[PDB]
C-alpha cells in the first residue's frame, strides 16, 4: 500500500515551503514527520495523505552534466543552445528565457507552476497564465538512498528534487525543460530533454533576483494527455 502525502506551508498568506513524498504505510509516520518539520518558519500548513490506487516504477536514465560561465549573457546562450539540441527553434528557446527573465506571471513575479509553451510556435499554451501547470505525484522510489548517493557525489538537495520533477515532465511527453529557481541566491539552472539529458548551467540568473521558472516545451497535438500526465500520473522513479 503506497500513499502520497503532500505539504504546503504559508507565512501571512504567502507560500513559503511544499514538498511531496509517495512511501509506504510503513514509512507514512516518517514522511509526515519530515514535512512538518520542512518549512523553518510557518503560520498556516496542510498535509495532505492519499491512498495510491494506480502507479508506475520507472527507471532513471539521464546523463547529468555541469557548466559554469562568466555571467548570465553566456549561461543563457548555452541554455538555448542546448534547447536547439533537442530541435527547438532558436526564437522559441529565446523566447522562454525571455519570459522567466522578464517574470513569467503577467500580474507581475513568479508563477506557482509551468508555462507549456508550443514547440512550434512559442505560444502559451497554459490557460491560467498566473498560476500555471503544476507536476506533481512523483518521487524517488527510495529517497534515502538517492539522496546520500547524489550529496555525496557533489550534488545539492536541489539537484536532488529538480532531478525528480524533470524527470516526471521528460517521462509525461515534455520534449525539453528550461528552469531556473526562484531562491535569489541559487543560481544555477538547468535544461533538460532525452537527447542532452540534465544540464546545469551556473549562473542562469544574476545573485539576488528573485524572478525564477519553468518552461515545458511541448507538442500542442500531446497538450491534453501531458497536462493529464503532469497533475496525475503517479510516477516513482528508481536509481
Ligand atoms: N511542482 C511544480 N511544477 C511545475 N513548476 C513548478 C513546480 N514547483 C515550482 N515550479 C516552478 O519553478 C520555479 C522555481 O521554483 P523552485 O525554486 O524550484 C521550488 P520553490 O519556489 O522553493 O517552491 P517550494 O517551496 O514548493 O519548493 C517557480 O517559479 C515555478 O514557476
Ligand atoms: O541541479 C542543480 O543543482 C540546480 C537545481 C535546479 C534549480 C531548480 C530550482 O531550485 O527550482
Ligand atoms: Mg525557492
Amino acid at each position: 500500500d503506497l500513499f502520497s502525502v503532500r505539504m504546503r506551508a504559508q507565512k501571512n498568506g504567502k507560500h513559503v515551503s511544499g514538498a511531496e513524498r509517495i512511501v509506504k504505510k510503513e514509512e507514512l509516520e516518517t514522511a509526515v514527520k519530515e514535512l512538518l518539520n520542512r518549512p523553518k518558519e510557518f503560520d498556516f500548513m496542510n498535509v495532505k495523505v492519499e491512498k495510491v490506487k494506480d502507479f508506475e516504477v520507472v527507471k532513471f536514465n539521464l546523463k547529468i552534466s555541469t557548466y559554469s560561465f562568466k555571467s548570465p549573457e553566456e549561461a543563457r546562450e548555452f541554455a538555448v543552445k542546448k534547447l536547439t539540441q533537442e530541435g527547438i527553434k532558436e526564437e522559441v528557446a529565446k523566447k522562454a528565457v525571455e519570459i522567466l527573465s522578464k517574470g513569467a506571471n503577467p500580474k507581475g513575479g513568479n508563477m506557482r507552476g509551468a508555462v507549456l509553451m508550443d514547440i512550434e510556435t512559442g505560444e502559451r499554451l497554459e490557460e491560467d497564465k498566473e498560476r500555471g501547470v503544476r507536476t506533481i505525484h512523483f518521487d524517488w522510489k527510495d529517497r534515502k538512498k538517492v539522496t546520500e548517493k547524489l550529496l555525496k557525489e557533489g550534488y545539492t538537495l536541489r539537484t536532488v528534487d529538480a532531478l525528480a520533477l524533470t524527470f516526471k515532465n521528460l517521462f509525461c511527453g515534455v520534449v525539453a525543460e528550461l528552469c531556473w529557481s526562484d531562491d535569489p541566491d541559487y543560481v544555477t539552472g538547468y535544461v533538460s530533454g532525452k537527447e542532452i539529458g540534465y544540464v546545469r548551467i551556473t549562473p542562469l540568473k544574476e545573485k539576488g533576483d528573485p524572478l525564477g521558472g519553468r518552461v515545458y516545451f511541448v507538442s500542442r497535438k500531446e497538450l491534453s494527455e501531458i497536462i493529464e500526465c503532469l497533475t496525475q500520473k503517479v510516477v516513482l522513479i528508481e536509481l
